[PDB]
């Protein structure tokens, strides 16, 4: 069905609602439980009226869990200390979730806790998380338990073995939305010598996977000095801080050619802008695109700088100033929570 | 180079200034040669201050023939009494064409001919035709005789076996610049019963092959009653018969992503819109795209139907209303000539 939302600011999966859960083996909830991997499936329908678009996941173990979206594997993590961040695509009324967690410590704790934050057609948002409505199993994952084909309807409730305030594990650390390691700071070539002129300048960057479905885009981006951010000739936003960084969802990808083009600024001094973009496709898979020599940029901007098609002529190669690090920056952006 | 030229109407190849070529083994033009296989080859250079685009060719043979370019190849055909189309992308400023003809009738004639109209990228065009500045062997072809690495400089030249007006073979027809047989009359799913509401709908057919890299297009279209076209956004032309077919190319292509938009005009009756278009790729390769039921259709028309980019939800798969031949239209449509 038809999408309404439009570009706006990121909205994070928080955990303080959702609740660890296993198999109940142990009915003592937290209590010590064996080595063992077991199984963990949640179904989800559309309320009338609206389809889903894609989901933002965060998710904890103890010890262990491979996480899967109508049966293709999306991620592995470890850890109760810290959370993992995913993004993928949905199916517009039922999808399914499925977890194979692993206690890989004798006579230990277990259990998984995630936060799934759906995101509809019309721009609004539901949060569902781990608690008793999760189907379990008391042995090993089966064959296939992760595929929506597979037969749960008498498998028995997930047990609650605490909540996000509880004796046994405490808070889970929200990771980063977005890793800005690995993304490099950009400018067009008068940018020498740790310094820039001061005034705008243009960047474009282009996706365009023609076998693939596009859905949903994660942005996360800073620039020294403000940027103004556009999908498709859209308006996303804008920011002026290169100490804490913005992050959006763009929720109306076209399904297979997107153009993001930065009109950035430099009140004076050194000059750059940095950013890490994910593209989450209907095969489960994504792409994670950051700041790098192939975007195109240009000095004098055009009129009609940021839509899709223009000939790229005139435009060179965007400079690389640094991988993230790099001075005077450094490592100590502050950045939206996942 | 930039690419200034713009969309604009075909402009027929034409044979009227080019000879007919062969070996010389018979130093009588347009005498007797054995049966055999012999090469052509012939250098372009682009002249200075643009660069060359693609090229439009009409080629005839005595008695058959292999055509490459830049040593891939892209025709065979055969017979002096009608001439064939071929379309083939150039390279900014050294190309080679390159010809295997074959006398397949002892004691016979032999010559091939060729017209080679170049677009240049600044919309001037230039023929190059088949005549003694053509290299030639006389013996079979060896190998890789096609790839513009092998060496010809001490090849000797072709002997021109006639001119367009010589006493052995005569004027070749030229053929439609391209087939509207194997496209379908389309228009949207209000036509039925052989007649459709008077007023204007949209089509829209985007081809975008990712992987490589599209330069010309030509574009066969006509429509009952009128039509007009846009690629990319850009205006093409107008046209206003159902006999009488339009002929344009388009030098300027987007690399990867173009959308072709057509608004026709029913005034009463009957309705349909048909064309062909062909694309070229710099490999050497070439893509058909034809009017059918993938083109998305409407019936009324949102400002903003014709941009690349643009949210097709509302659209429907085109009507066939019929393979071309089908009535009232009949099979005389008047194309314009390679
Ligand atoms: O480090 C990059 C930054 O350098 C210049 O601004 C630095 C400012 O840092 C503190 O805010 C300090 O209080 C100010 O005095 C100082 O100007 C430059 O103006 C910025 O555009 C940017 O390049
Ligand atoms: O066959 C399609 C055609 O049918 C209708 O054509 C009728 C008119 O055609 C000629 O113009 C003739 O001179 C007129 O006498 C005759 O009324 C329809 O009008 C056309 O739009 C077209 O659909
Ligand atoms: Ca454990
Ligand atoms: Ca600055
Ligand atoms: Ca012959
Ligand atoms: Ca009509």
């Amino acid at each position: 069905c038809k999408i309404t939302a439009t570009p706006r600011q990121f909205q994070p999966a928080l955990l303080s609602t959702s609740k660890w859960i296993w198999t109940g083996e142990n009915p003592i909830p937290g209590g010590s439980n064996i080595i063992s991997t077991r199984p963990f499936r949640k179904n989800i329908t559309a309320p009338c009226g609206k389809c889903s678009v894609c989901a933002t996941i965060v998710v904890a173990s103890d010890d262990a869990h491979t996480f899967y979206v109508n049966g293709v594997r999306i991620g592995t993590g470890a850890g109760f200390r810290q959370g993992q961040a995913l993004f993928v695509a949905l199916q517009p009324t039922w999808n399914l979730f499925a977890i194979a967690g692993q206690n890989l410590v004798a006579n230990s704790p277990a259990g998984i806790m995630a936060s799934i934050l759906v995101h509809f057609s019309d721009g609004t948002s539901e949060t569902f998380v781990t608690d008793e409505s999760w189907k379990t199993l008391r042995a090993a994952p089966p064959e296939n338990f992760q595929l929506p084909s597979t037969n749960d309807s008498n498998w028995p409730s997930a047990a609650v073995q605490g909540a996000y305030q509880n004796s046994v594990w405490g808070p889970p650390v929200l990771p980063p939305v977005l890793p800005l390691r690995g993304s490099n700071w950009i400018w067009t070539s008068d940018n020498v010598n740790g310094a820039a002129p001061v005034g705008s300048r243009a960047f474009r960057k282009t996706v365009n996977q023609c076998t693939k479905v596009a859905v949903c885009a994660t942005v996360l981006i800073a620039a020294d000095d403000r940027y103004t951010l556009y999908v498709n000739g859209a308006t996303v936003g804008s920011g002026s801080s290169y100490t804490v960084a913005d992050a959006y969802t763009i929720p109306n990808l076209h399904p297979t050619f997107n153009t993001f083009a930065i009109n950035a600024t430099n009140g004076g001094g050194p000059a750059g802008v940095i950013a890490t973009i994910l593209i989450t496709y209907s095969d489960g898979s994504n792409e994670t695109v950051v700041t790098d020599a192939s975007w195109k940029a240009i000095q004098t901007i055009p009129q009609g700088f940021q839509p899709p098609l223009i000939d790229e002529f005139g435009w060179e190669s965007a400079k690389i100033i640094g991988a993230f690090g790099v001075a005077p920056w450094g490592a100590g952006m502050v950045i939206p929570s996942a």
